[PDB]
């Protein structure tokens, strides 16, 4: 059993914290990200990682940044054997990776190479990739470079959205590391290198990004639609107003890229770049999700064929 120090912020990270209570090893600390103001007054709140840290009495570091010498002493003071990093919002410069004894260690939400960086859960799905899993990384200095100790893969579904996957890789990531910890510490676990010929980037959701581009092949938009389900939820407009698109399918048809060709109470048939696009699952300002015949019902002349979409 080892002394770790487990650094990460969100509910994919509080995962694994939560198993790694139930091993042998010592937490001696739990780093997390300073708490965030809300959006509104004074209150700041706390992440999911120091929730979880505060209820089982352990010790919470919350530095804004790990290249100072005053926080990277306070580590080294920890006599840590090692670091389990699993979304956390720092940059571990090469001084920290040195610090402890069997350096750092990540839990990334992706087959590696593929996806390197800030949302390998939503572009994974939108890529159409076929598989994608969580890898155990021996953390370098580049950005999600470091060589391979394990990986598990799962398979992504015509029906997978991007919090389907999570909850999947929320499921094998805890026990994935665990697993690794084991075998480093019985010193029989080594990295494969990564090649960096066949590595893709997995940048992170830009402003604009959400708002769908109806030129596009009616697939790809049909997976953007998953893949950004349930966060950050597609979206367009119809006649200035917006419209959150939050359930497709593929349809069939023909027109210029936005049109509506079709309402009835299936779905909304829009025309795309390529093929058609059946909206099924809606929700418009200030209102409910809603299904597209609960909509159909009521908003009838509103989706009325030959209008466009933007």
């Amino acid at each position: 059993a080892l002394r770790i120090v487990f650094a990460g912020t969100p509910e994919f990270a509080a995962e694994h914290l939560k198993a790694l209570l139930d091993t042998p090893h010592r937490i001696v600390a739990v780093y997390t990200q300073p708490d965030r103001p809300a959006g509104r007054g004074q209150k700041l709140m706390p992440s999911a990682v120091k929730s979880l840290a505060l209820e089982h009495g352990l010790p919470v570091m919350q530095p804004q940044s790990l290249r100072n010498a005053e926080a990277q002493a306070e580590l080294a003071a920890l006599r840590a054997d090692l670091m389990v990093v699993v979304a956390y919002g720092l940059i571990l410069p090469q001084a920290v990776l040195d610090i402890p004894r069997l350096g750092c260690i990540n839990s990334h939400a992706s087959l590696l190479p593929r996806w390197r960086g800030a949302a390998p859960i939503q572009r994974a799905v939108e890529a159409g990739d076929a598989e994608s899993g969580v890898t155990v990384m021996q953390m370098e200095a580049g950005l999600d470079t470091g060589p391979m100790l394990l990986k598990v893969s799962t398979p992504i579904s015509a029906a997978d959205t991007g919090g389907s996957l999570h909850d999947r890789l929320a499921a094998l990531g805890p026990k994935a590391v665990i697993e690794a910890i084991a075998g480093l510490a019985a010193g029989t676990l080594h990295g494969e290198i990564q090649d960096d010929a066949l590595a893709t980037y997995a940048h992170k959701l830009n402003k604009d990004e959400a708002r769908l581009d109806w030129s596009r092949p009616a697939v790809e938009l049909e997976r953007q639609v998953r893949a950004f389900t349930p966060w950050p939820v597609c979206h367009t407009s119809l006649a200035d107003a917006p419209l959150k698109v939050l359930g497709a399918s593929l349809g069939q048809g023909s027109g210029a890229p936005g049109t509506i060709l079709e309402a009835s109470r299936d779905g909304l048939l829009v025309a795309c770049g390529e093929g058609a696009l059946r909206l099924t699952r809606l929700q418009l300002p200030g209102g409910k999700p809603l299904a597209f015949a609960d909509l159909y019902n009521s908003r009838r002349e509103q989706f009325a064929a030959g209008q466009v979409l933007g």
